[PDB]
């Protein structure tokens, strides 16, 4: 139409509401350019003119440094933090997973991009330490799901806002404003293929869902295998998504900073819940930028059910 | 690329080996066009001003009438068969599902298109009864996956070929030729929430997958909920896919003619297997165009293992 | 919509009207794939990952050989004719200009693709001689204009049909059916920058248009500089387009087979006129496949005016 | 490309050298989005269900209001100025022509978008009078050509930069940096059909172009009829472009503020010239926002030669 409400307009508007400097708007525009390019790359993965995780990491990194908004960056496919050139520093710390779960291009890719944005609190010259914040300090968080439509979900204080990429103009158009997740769902999501390294809490919760004690309808099961896809489904349809310990640690597999914290934040801003079993995910204070966390997230009543089973039939 | 290998070029060149008439190529270009339109519609599902399955059915039906290659069409969202006007009548019979597994305008849509192509054999006037052919007689069959890339998997007598949609030119490009599924996989795919209603064969097989007897690694679980995505993953990665039986589905939920048979055909054509427990899906002779059938398909050793269990009638 | 009338449908329909073998339909599908690829290339000429005339020639050539419809091909950027592999011969001779007027990619390209299709009359093994036909024998002719929209204009016996490329699905959609050009126009098109190697006929006609003897409104002047653009404008708006002798020969500059004949044919099928001054363009029998012809084409009354000035105030 | 040079990145990086506020970047992203939407609309001009100039005006106006960077907007298809609501009010004044030279739904459309960006200088409340600034004070100016590729020519204090639209990602990419027009050209551009009404200066210059005195080669003629295309050709190839005076235009047809001034600014910024015969276009001080002005612009030696003739007041 003639009054197209794009992502950049939306961020500019709640940012004018917030009397801010618009540095975050530059940051999110850079992210959007990276996401559009990654989307069109995944488009045509099997027409090789690969290395897609590396190329996505580089693309995101350069756009963020060129945003004039970031000063410390953290990546899944990079080892320690990267201190943005003083020539182009900003007030923001970004932890991101450029690309998650891919590299069988020739007939299949299932991918998404996760990010979280914290403001820099200290006044020291920046280092790794500035990215070591608890997830409750996030200024913004979100993901881009590369599916049958390229979609950006973005969480801020007003809540969670839906965006779909319009290929005809190459802009993200807002779809849903103030997204809320259902109180209780009908779908659970976890890799049951393990099932033998599980906590008895995980087993008894799954059993409650497969053989309901009220003789009610059993929960449907869904597990795409790429995190962002499962989490997005759990945000749209309602339900619970589970990645517990499973022969890794009492700390799970997904990384806290760039995979668990942004999802926890989107979930919380949509009204859902996100725990590790012991403490809420957003309350974990990290000590390594690459440290893993167990994650049980989703609809509030379903996560409360899991926490009851953890309180009684677990350990 | 000055030597683009398009799907139309592909059918046109494997069809001169068989000394055909050229009607299959016209039919497949018609499906090509219909699928491309559907994929863009899915592109902008929340941007473009619902009812995607009836629009998809009408579009596919129209393009198939205009190919001058069909006489009988059968569609999932249409009750009885449609008999092509004689001015537009070819020799083929198409059993197709335009769209399967979608409908959310807030955000997520996950869907594909399935088709199988018979040749009319009887000298009667064309009618519904000419669709009731065993899957072993399919001339060609396959599916379009509307995922992060739009993909056409086409199976014929010589085998299975993978086609990606280059969105810059609007044609489908050959990616993998003569695809073959692994003999043994490490992924099992089914809706375990229905585990109440499993007859004991499936439960034995699945507990064997999670708790292997020979101390080898367990299988990972994967289940998207859209058949096209799940069968595509089974083909691309190897494994097994199950949708056998519930209390709400004594016969199974999937439809033999336009869902079970095309996937089973692509499967045996990729070196894999596809059973109902009792008989191979391709050897089933249908009696209603909408009749249902249980399906277990995938890598040969996995389907054979499930069949070992099934024939044993174990605990 | 759900009844999209594409180029392939249209050619299939007037081809079923003509009881033909559909070999021409294969030919035009191959042409369309070449045109879509060329269009997307010109799209992004200044994002070099050039040689565009060579690459366009190769693309068109390979698609035509892979159409199973052609046996002799002629190109602007190729020296003699190319005899299609017997493995993939057809009944048709194609003379084409793959690309006309380009190669300043870095900030500007103005281009189109011309083609004419004659049926092979003789029964000799094919050679250059089969492309040496007068333009009145054309079975099909047309052009693709690469502008603010990619457009294919196609002339056959029913007349001239308009087609625009829909990027969202990558198919050409019919726009105008049975195009006719105005009886008399208001625009003339020729490179007045020469003006000193002109025939007195050309000068007095141009003067009649600039200083009208009836004190009527003078003709507007338009000269894009790329032939297909000027000819398309002359087909849409009405007028006259001129390329006479001009220090080259009494035979002009544009090549007869692939630039002058197809335009003459499109013009004639739209109701306009196309002359060399002496004989009608479509009546010239060529003796070299690369021979030049003067060309005055456009609306019938405007070309008749030119021919009156040629009959009286010329030589 | 992992280091994409976008237009937004470009403005954002040449704006930190000047220690600006960032409002120009927001304004130019707004124009970026509006132009991309317009270019797709033009894409499908005959496919998509007229009135492109009012739609273009409304779209550009809306995106400029939403940038929070403008206070006064002036548009060719709008009578008096528009004063931006204070909640959306920036410091800049934009004089723009959304669309110029189009409207055929059968087929051809040939058009561009022009803009020039002033800074409000007076301490009055914003109003129409703040648009009446001499072109020598433009902060930035340029045009979008909607041709065979969509192109944005942006001129600022440092010079002129060329941007192409990559349609796969929906951003504008830097192609040529610091463009410079040739000193002397071989192409003259004007509507010679109006030759009746030429005051003798133009006729002398043009007869000098066709019949050079020093036995050197004559200039080629080029005239598209859309100003943006013609001025783009003049810049890219070198030459001269004329639209001075008719009997239906004692002042000329072109509009100073949104047509003449942006092109003249891009021109002097590319090392070229732009006059009215009497004065440089950039040094003209306007009195009506819709006032007209004659223009002669292009390569410096060609405009200087025309000025030699003009000052001589020759035959
Ligand atoms: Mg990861
Ligand atoms: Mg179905
Ligand atoms: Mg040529
Ligand atoms: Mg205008």
């Amino acid at each position: 139409d003639t009054d197209v409400n794009t992502l950049t307009r939306f961020v500019m508007e709640e940012g004018r509401k917030a009397r801010g400097t618009g540095e975050l708007t530059q940051l999110l525009n850079s992210l959007c350019t990276a996401v559009k390019a990654i989307s069109s790359a995944v488009r045509k993965a099997g027409i090789a003119h690969k290395k897609l995780d590396v190329l996505s990491n580089d693309l995101v990194m350069n756009m963020l440094k060129s945003s004039f908004a970031t000063c410390v960056l953290v990546s899944e496919e990079d080892k320690h933090a990267i201190i943005v050139e003083p020539e182009k520093r900003g007030k923001y710390v970004v932890c991101f997973d450029p690309l998650d779960g891919s590299s069988n291009i020739d007939c299949l890719v299932s991918v998404g991009t996760i990010f979280g944005i914290y403001r820099k609190k200290s006044t020291d010259e920046p280092s790794e330490k500035d990215a070591l914040q608890p997830g409750r300090n996030l200024v913004a968080a979100g993901y881009a799901l590369y599916g049958s439509a390229t979609m950006l979900v973005l969480a801020m204080d007003c809540g969670v806002n839906c965006f779909m990429l319009d290929p005809a103009i190459g802009e993200f158009i807002l779809v849903d404003k103030d997204v809320k997740i259902k109180k209780k769902g009908k779908i659970y999501s976890l890799n049951e293929g393990y099932a033998r390294d599980f906590d008895p809490a995980v087993t008894e919760y799954i059993q409650r869902k497969k053989f309901p004690p009220d003789n009610s309808a059993p929960y449907g099961a869904r597990y795409v295998g790429s995190m962002v896809a499962d989490v997005h489904r759990t945000l749209v349809y309602g339900g619970i998504f589970l990645y517990p310990a499973n022969k890794k640690s009492p700390n799970g597999k997904l990384r806290l900073l760039y995979e668990c914290n942004p999802m926890a934040y989107v979930m919380e801003k949509a009204g859902g819940m996100a725990t590790t079993g012991k403490e809420a995910v957003l309350d974990v204070i990290p000590t390594d930028i690459h440290q893993r966390a167990p994650v049980i997230l989703g609809s509030p009543d379903d996560v409360l059910e899991f926490l009851k089973v953890y309180e009684k039939h677990s350990a």
